[PDB]
């Protein structure tokens, strides 16, 4: 039977509504059970309207057996391909037959049919239509009715399905479903009706009992539920916390749905220590992509109820840490939940009583923490102290004192041996840094001296313990702590003492170096080297541009230190052969100059003042670089080059333009080879080339007229080839630097004539070749602006040159059987006067940008239409820009809910 269904799962994709456009239906009138497979293979073979009407004839025969077939195997199956097709069949059918009656008294409350039956009302619950109220009211009300004797409200729903068979798990799953889509869709069609108010607390009533099952996809359906109400109740009324309508009538139950949330919140990503399966504490290793979105809608759920009703919150909460200090549920599995939910409505709330609940709680913790002897108990309370803190920058700000507590208690934590508390420790003081810098660098109440110089005078010892990672999550940590002194005098002092440890392990190589340069062949040398370039990349991230100050001390000792690698690893692979690249030790001497690339484009990208960039920096850099990135094979070409001559290009601009025939002398041709050949095999150095390309076109134009104009000839290549590639974000890198080329060369006279007469032709051709093969119809609105440009240009008369060489004609009508000739090849089915009216209309187009886009795709979709081809991906960026959209308005939504975001998050930094 599987080849006659894989044939008409073929035949069906083979165009339904114009090969087959539902008659095989005649045949189910013992045959009704193959038709209903049938017709369920074909419900995913379906993806607006497609004759949709004519599936009546399907749930007319569906009727016909439903309401007269005691055939349980067929009953099933013929609800389930109703279950597939209620998205599509009319609505004047299943709301006004006896449908719903029929299975919610037939087939509902029968264990054969139960699920599909739930699901099918599910579905039923699913259609969103001001139509019907009645109906969808006495679905509701009866559907109720049903499940009332069928899972009486006493039953506890989480051991059921704890201990429950698969059915039984099945039908939670479902009645959570059913239960969360309905109320969804007409939670305000049941509230307006006074009478039915008791069975909707029914529904709340079954949400929080199967809300209690441990399984993490009802949950997440209980979860989605949650977040739909609390975001709609708070929407009615978010000012406040008399009770409007439907607060009013939701609150006698929203207690037991605040204590559900706080039990069972999630763990937070910034909690690295967890417990293992096992009954130990230890670092996290793994991650799910499920956690993130579950806590993302924990939180979101969370912050609304708190939002809802403030001092309830704070109840819950002190009780629960109440509690858990008593030792009356003493258990680090309640600790870390309670703590992660502490944590997670950070922000919200207000600031008194943001003040007042953390007091209470940080006493809590602290006593819990002065209680609990074990090592593990220790760190579990340690881990979830520093997640509290981190997450209440508001109240850190606040109090001094208790900061500076909490920083030295940090350190001393810094130290502690335990697995993953020392990488707790520092992230946490990065988020402490990062978000209260100016406090410690101001001198604070009482205080003599600022906090930042108690840490420097004693950062050895800070890090006499820390994993060089950790080392560098704690500069960067006294990066930020620095880059607020706005003092440039005291900055440079502040500076200087900052990077003094590493500049000491510098000197000493760079010493050793001069005395010998062999000593840069030591691994224990390039790795220490890799560490310093690490740490330097890091500071100079935090500080931003007063790092120049440091990176002048070190800036041609640095280079002459990648010279000196660049020539070991050159002769290695020369000697050795190109594999030599994958022993560690080159490995780490091209870290080394990864780091260092990546160190000079961090501080390019962030400098204010490019003459002296220009003037200084570049030259050293040029030299150092360009010739080594010529001269070594692929395997060793470091794309950061293309990175940092992209940066530096696009902060120097004109101040680097005479620089730019060089770099392409060096680069452009050598890594253009690279690319081509094989799409997959330096995807970096494909990108890194584009981004300088992009960045040279747009701020250097001018360079592209010096180049010879046999490179200028591969440029354009380059370009063509990028947009005529395959993937996406390639393509459309492409299209950007075409459009931006042609804007360009628009404003240089003997320029521009020469490059039309050499190209305008070719780039037209490609164009059109590409928009006509449909292989990145995404970009098609670039596309139509590049061809409305150029129909422009050629309109106006700006291409002064005749475009045919052999001919003397006019430049618009040529073009006009130019591209006609050209459209005719791409589709020679199309007749001449067709094209002559869509060239002519096309021509008319040119001035405006959306009618020239629908025009084109106009043409473009009744050309599929008689190839009988998808229009679907023709629209795929209206589509893309509608889902883009959507995003936007849920994020400009989020932002406007206080809490949803960590204060780690939101751009908008308070002061101080
Ligand atoms: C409790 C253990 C402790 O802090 N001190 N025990 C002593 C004191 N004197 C002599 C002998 N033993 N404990 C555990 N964790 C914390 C704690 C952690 C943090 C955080 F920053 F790491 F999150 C901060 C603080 C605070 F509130 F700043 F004190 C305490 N305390």
């Amino acid at each position: 039977i599987g080849k006659l269904n894989m044939i008409l799962v073929q035949i069906l994709k083979q165009e339904w509504p114009k090969h087959w456009p539902i008659s095989d239906i005649v045949g189910a009138s013992s045959l009704c059970q193959n038709n209903m497979v049938i017709l369920k293979l074909l419900s995913e073979e379906v993806f607006k309207d497609s004759m949709c009407n004519e599936f009546s004839q399907i749930f007319q025969l569906c009727q016909f057996v439903m309401e007269n077939s005691q055939n349980a195997p067929l009953v099933h199956a013929t609800l389930e391909t109703l279950l597939r097709f209620l998205n599509w069949i009319p609505l004047g059918y299943i709301f006004e037959t006896k449908l719903i009656s029929t299975l919610i008294y037939k087939f509902l409350n029968v264990p054969m049919f139960r699920n599909v039956s739930l699901k099918c009302l599910t579905e039923i619950a699913g259609v969103s239509v001001s139509q019907y109220e009645e109906q969808f009211v006495t679905l509701f009300t009866l559907t109720m009715m049903q499940l009332k004797q069928m899972l009486p409200l006493n039953t506890n729903i989480r051991l059921a399905y704890s201990n429950g068979k698969d059915d039984e798990q099945n039908f939670i799953q479902n009645l959570s479903l059913f239960l969360c889509t309905f109320l969804k869709e007409h939670d305000q069609l049941i509230e307006k009706r006074l009478n039915l108010r008791e069975t909707l607390m029914e529904a709340l009533h079954y949400m929080l009992l199967v809300s209690e099952v441990e399984e993490t996809e009802i949950f997440k359906i209980c979860l989605e539920y949650w977040n739909h109400l609390a975001a709609e109740l708070y929407r009615e009324s978010p000012f406040s916390t008399d009770v409007p309508p439907r607060r009013q009538l939701y609150l006698p139950m929203l207690f037991k749905v605040r204590l559900l949330m706080v039990s069972r919140m999630a763990k937070p990503e910034e909690v690295l220590v967890v417990e293992n399966d096992q009954g130990e504490v230890v670092r996290e290793f793994m991650k799910d992509t499920d956690s993130i979105n579950l806590y993302k809608n924990m939180r979101e759920t969370l912050v609304y109820l708190t939002h809802l009703d403030y001092v309830d919150t704070e109840r819950i909460m002190t009780e629960k840490l109440h509690n858990q200090v008593n030792g009356t549920e003493w258990s680090w599995k309640n600790l870390n939940t309670l703590c992660w939910a502490i944590g997670s409505i950070s922000g919200a709330m207000h600031e008194e009583d943001e003040k007042r609940f953390l007091v209470t709680v940080i006493k809590d913790l602290l006593g819990l923490c002065e209680q609990k002897r074990g090592k593990d108990n220790k760190a579990i309370i340690a881990s979830n102290i520093m997640y509290i803190v981190g997450q209440y920058p508001r109240f850190l700000r606040a109090h001094w004192k208790f900061l500076k507590t909490v920083v030295n208690k940090l350190f001393e934590f810094m130290h502690e041996t335990h697995d993953g508390v020392q990488d707790m420790a520092c992230d946490t003081f990065i988020k402490i840094a990062q978000k209260c810098r100016r406090h410690f660098v101001q001198v604070q109440v009482g205080e003599v001296m600022p906090f930042i110089d108690e840490i420097l005078n004693n950062i050895n010892t800070i890090i006499c313990d820390l994993q060089p990672q950790q080392v560098h999550t704690f500069y960067e940590a006294v990066g930020y702590m620095i880059g607020a002194q706005t003092d440039q005098t005291v900055q440079e002092h502040l500076i200087e003492k900052y990077m003094l440890l590493p500049n000491q392990v510098w000197d000493s190589i760079i010493q050793q170096a001069t005395k010998n340069v062999d000593i840069l062949k030591d691994p224990e040398t390039v790795k220490q080297l890799g560490s310093i370039l690490k740490t330097n990349v890091r500071a100079c991230k935090a500080v931003g541009h007063p790092f120049v100050i440091q990176l002048g001390r070190i800036y041609l000792d640095m280079l002459n230190v990648y010279k000196c690698l660049s020539e070991n690893i050159s002769a290695a692979i020369q000697a050795n052969g190109e594999m030599v690249t994958k022993q560690p030790l080159i490995r780490s001497m091209r870290t080394v100059k990864r780091e260092t690339l990546k160190l000079i484009s961090g501080w390019v990208s962030r400098s204010n003042d490019p003459q002296m960039v220009a003037e200084n920096f570049v030259p050293p850099l040029l030299d150092a670089v360009l010739i080594d990135y010529q001269r070594n094979v692929p395997a060793a070409r470091e794309p950061e080059v293309l990175s940092t001559m992209a940066i530096i290009v696009n902060k120097l601009g004109g101040h680097i333009t005479a620089e730019i025939p060089q770099i392409f002398d060096a680069v452009f041709e050598c890594t253009l080879n690279m690319i081509n050949k094989d799409f997959e095999e330096y995807p970096e150095h494909r990108t890194n080339f584009f981004l300088l390309l992009q960045a040279v076109n747009s701020h250097c134009f001018p360079a592209f007229l010096a180049i010879p104009p046999t490179q200028f000839k591969l440029v354009l290549d380059s370009i063509i080839w990028a947009f005529k590639h395959t993937m996406r974000n390639v393509a459309d890198t492409g299209l950007q630097i075409l459009f931006t080329l042609l804007q360009n060369v628009a404003q240089e006279e003997a320029a521009a004539q020469s490059f039309y007469q050499t190209y305008f032709c070719d780039i037209l051709q490609h164009i059109f070749s590409v928009v006509t093969d449909t292989s990145h119809t995404a970009g098609l609105t670039m596309h139509a602006s590049i061809l409305a440009y150029m129909f422009n240009l050629v309109e106006e008369g700006k291409i002064s040159t005749s475009l045919n060489p052999g001919n003397p004609v006019n430049n618009q009508i040529f073009l006009q059987e130019y591209v006609a000739n050209l459209l005719k090849s791409a589709f020679p089915h199309l007749q001449d006067a067709q094209v002559k009216l869509f060239v002519t209309g096309l021509f008319s187009l040119n001035q405006d940008i959306p009618a020239f886009k629908e025009h084109l795709r106009d043409f473009l979709v009744q050309i599929k239409e008689f190839a009988g081809e998808d229009t679907s991906d023709l629209f795929l960026e209206e589509r893309e820009i509608a889902l883009r959209q959507a995003d936007e308005e849920k994020h400009k939504r989020q932002m406007s809910v206080p809490g949803i975001f960590n204060p780690h998050e939101i751009p908008e930094e308070m002061c101080d």
